[PDB]
């Protein structure tokens, strides 16, 4: 089907999946890290420490320049840099050159990450949430208007297997970005979807949280309380303060036969097992009610302790496999990342305004468990759980 973009992702989804793309004329090649959390197309166009290469505006015969500045600052850090635009191009995606806005980072704390091996940033969101502001418009925009590639996405995060390094990575490919198409080999059954509720983040409205068949039992609009976003940047599972507790309690007794430190359930400290001997039955499955396209209606999508429990290479790197609780709490919302994703072949259909899951071809598990999607279902109460 898509052949020609079939496993275009790698990296670390600790660090980020990136797709290869090229800026200028001639062609200068960079990984850029696909974050469907932000809507900036951000460079390295300078010199840093933890870069391998960047953006030369000085040898691109089409760069050009805005003469406008851009601060972004996030966590205790920020990216500063200079607006202007030039032609983009991705190998292993759709066969087309589109121009498009380029901030030239110039100066950077706490953003480039060490060992992740990309040197940008492409934000697939929409430019409601775009610095300095959304007169900027962002890539995916540009390239539907440009070309005739089709309004729509699809992402399918593999995640590997077993824990991977910066040598793996350009070792054992991650995942797909499936640019202005539907992918069937990515996944079986059916797809459902979800509407987006407001075009800024892809934000969406969940309504109901089980832990093994157990409902969570909190009023919906607490789920998304601030907001719910699916973000391909972001690692773990975020979310609300209040949820978040009540899922670890329900998570921490369905494990009860062994017990872990407060430290493990705090991300904090992991946890080990002889080889081979992870005790994933005993660890429980966890559901997501979303909200159906059709009144009233609502399906779920479930995940494995194989995706909220990362594999990470042991401290000695013994003969051991350690793990990481990947489920952490929030104060912006929740965050529907990696740990959901990587269960889930997810279409971004913005020309109909929804989102689809469905069970990814390439998930983790075994042979007495799989992730699904199924519906529908009718829990009364829903869009009142959107929260304003
Ligand atoms: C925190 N990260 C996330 O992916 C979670 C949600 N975000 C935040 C985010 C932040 C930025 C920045 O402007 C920035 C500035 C200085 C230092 C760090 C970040 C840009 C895009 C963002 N998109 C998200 N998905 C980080 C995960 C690694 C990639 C950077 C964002």
């Amino acid at each position: 089907s898509f052949v020609e973009m079939v496993d275009n992702l790698r990296g670390k989804s600790g660090q980020g999946y990136y797709v290869e793309m090229t800026v200028g004329s001639p062609p200068q090649t960079l990984n850029i890290l696909v974050d469907t959390g932000s809507s900036n197309f951000a460079v390295g166009a300078a010199p840093h420490p933890f870069l391998h290469r960047y953006y030369q505006r000085q040898l691109s015969s089409t760069y050009r320049d805005l003469r406008k500045g851009v601060y972004v600052p996030y966590t205790q850090g920020k990216w500063e840099g200079e607006l202007g635009t030039d032609l983009v191009s991705i190998p292993h995606g759709p066969q087309v050159t589109v121009r498009a806005n380029i901030a030239a980072i110039t100066e950077s704390d706490k953003f480039f990450i060490q060992g992740s091996n990309w040197e940008g940033i492409l934000g697939l969101a929409y430019a409601e949430i775009a610095r300095p502001d959304d007169s900027l418009e962002p890539f995916f925009d540009s390239l539907v208007k440009q070309t005739h590639v089709p309004n729509l996405f699809s992402l399918q995060l593999c995640g590997a297997g077993f824990p991977l390094q910066q040598s793996e990575v350009l070792a054992s490919v991650g995942g797909s970005m499936i640019i202005g198409g539907i992918d069937h080999s990515l996944y079986t059954g059916s797809l459902w979807y979800t509407p987006i509720r407001r075009e800024w983040y892809y934000e969406v409205i969940i309504v109901r949280v089980e832990i093994n068949g157990q409902d969570l039992k909190m009023d919906c609009k607490e789920y998304n309380y601030d907001k719910s976003i699916v973000d391909s940047g972001t690692t773990n599972l975020r979310l609300p303060k209040k949820v978040f507790e009540a899922a670890v309690k329900s998570i921490k007794a369905a494990s009860s036969t062994e017990k872990f430190p407060d430290g493990f359930w705090l991300g904090e400290q992991l946890v080990c097992w002889q080889a081979g001997t992870t005790p994933w039955n005993i660890f429980p499955v966890i559901s997501l009610y979303l909200m159906g396209e059709v009144t009233q209606q609502s399906f779920r999508i479930t995940i494995l302790p194989q995706q909220y429990l990362r594999p990470v290479e042991d401290v000695a790197t013994s003969q051991d496999d350690c793990y990481k609780f990947a489920i952490s709490q929030s104060s912006t919302g929740t965050v529907m990342g990696a740990v959901i994703m990587e269960g889930f072949y997810v279409v971004f259909d913005r020309a109909r305004k929804r989102i689809g899951f469905a069970v990814s071809a390439c998930h983790v598990h075994d042979e007495f468990r799989t992730a699904a999607v199924e519906g529908p279902f009718v829990t009364l109460d829903m869009e009142d759980c959107g929260y304003n």
